[PDB]
């Protein structure tokens, strides 16, 4: 029970416009609340925004902090990171363009995450996805390999998390996707099973389709 | 001209549900049917929605021909690769449930078919996609690799479809996605670069955003 610290990325905003009267983010910010697990949730957010989730602080059953966006994800990720109590076993970082993750997904990449060192809730990726080379041709491999669609949240124990950052920046590394900074430490990376129902708001057809899921 | 066979795939159906009055299969349908470049159309359909392609037949610019659909995907594109025509030089294999296929997209993969032997129309995957092994980790990759979604037209030269499909036979190999059978072969597959739009009708929501990109 509160060993795990939440970082909220939310930075005419696609995450704060309405899904049944509630703004988009606030659907995994209670969702995360009401675990007795999450200690804290550090939102990153401008602070014109602060007040969508300042409104709550004393209704849920965790602190409440905010940090500044970045200019990329991973920076908002990083700006999150400063902000966590310094006993927090596990950080627990959030799309907050994903309102519908189910709470027993969440518990189960809190697990994983808690066992591995790292994990982020995935899903079997259903079209015919291929490597491609320079020259536009299929990369060939009878050596077969499943691919997985990542979502979030990813789960890391906040000093491997840490180690990772430091690793990009002294090197200077290319960070090119959701898992790259983990991807160039050799510690292992866990994919918990999650449902096809998490998805991502982009536009106002996944802000459609998020709310028939809701129904 | 009259150089392509197209095998139109269509077999309560997701692909004869209307989109703005016109049953889903008819929409490519049509689309191949105006390319000079398109001879014939082979459609693999259940005997009872032979009425719904057969009703325009006089109107379109292009031989019908029908196929009786087999058990899986790959049967049902054997069906259809029965009934081409001998001197053929292109077979253009199409999902009959991504209506939305542009015929600038259409020209593209046909003329790299026929460049390559065999090509595939496909879109760079947005999402965090990665490779994971028996024990659920994330089988890290510094070597990069850009990853694609592969869509509809498959255009190939009928030889090397019946190769593949004579090697598969001969050998009992597995076919797992919709590549697999030219993945066996040394030939090149070329990935021709396509649009977003091209999406497959699975379920009521693509049905939805199908006919929003229509307007
Ligand atoms: O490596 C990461 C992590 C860390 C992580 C944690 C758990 C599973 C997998 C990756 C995060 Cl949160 N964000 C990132 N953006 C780019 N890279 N990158
Ligand atoms: O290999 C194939 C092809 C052939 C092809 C043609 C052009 C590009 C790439 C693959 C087709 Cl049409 N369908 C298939 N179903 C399973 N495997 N498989
Ligand atoms: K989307
Ligand atoms: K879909």
């Amino acid at each position: 029970e509160k060993s795990v610290s939440v970082i909220l990325l939310a930075g005419m905003p696609k995450q704060y416009i309405p899904l049944l009267g509630q703004p988009i983010a606030l659907y995994s910010f209670f969702t995360f609340s009401r675990m007795p697990e999450v200690k804290e949730i550090v939102v990153v957010c401008d602070p014109f925004f602060r007040d969508i989730f300042e409104e709550y602080e004393e209704s849920i059953d965790v602190d409440l902090s905010f940090a500044i966006p970045g200019k990329e994800r991973q920076d908002s990720v990083y700006s999150g990171l400063q902000e966590i109590d310094v006993n927090s076993e596990l950080v627990c970082i959030h799309d907050s363009a994903r309102p519908l993750v189910n709470t027993e997904d969440v518990e189960k990449v809190l697990k994983d995450g808690s066992a591995v060192g790292a994990a982020v809730l995935g899903v079997p990726a259903k079209a015919t996805i291929k490597e491609v080379n320079s020259d536009s041709l299929v990369v060939k491999t009878l050596d077969r390999k499943t691919l997985w669609e990542m979502q979030t949240p990813q789960v890391i124990k906040p000093e491997l998390l840490k180690k990772g950052f430091e690793l990009v920046k002294s090197e200077g590394l290319a960070v090119t996707d959701d898992v790259s900074i983990v991807e160039y430490l050799k510690h292992p990376v866990y994919v918990s099973q999650g449902s096809y129902t998490n998805i991502k708001v982009t536009t106002p057809d996944d802000l459609l389709l998020a709310e028939r899921i809701l129904s």
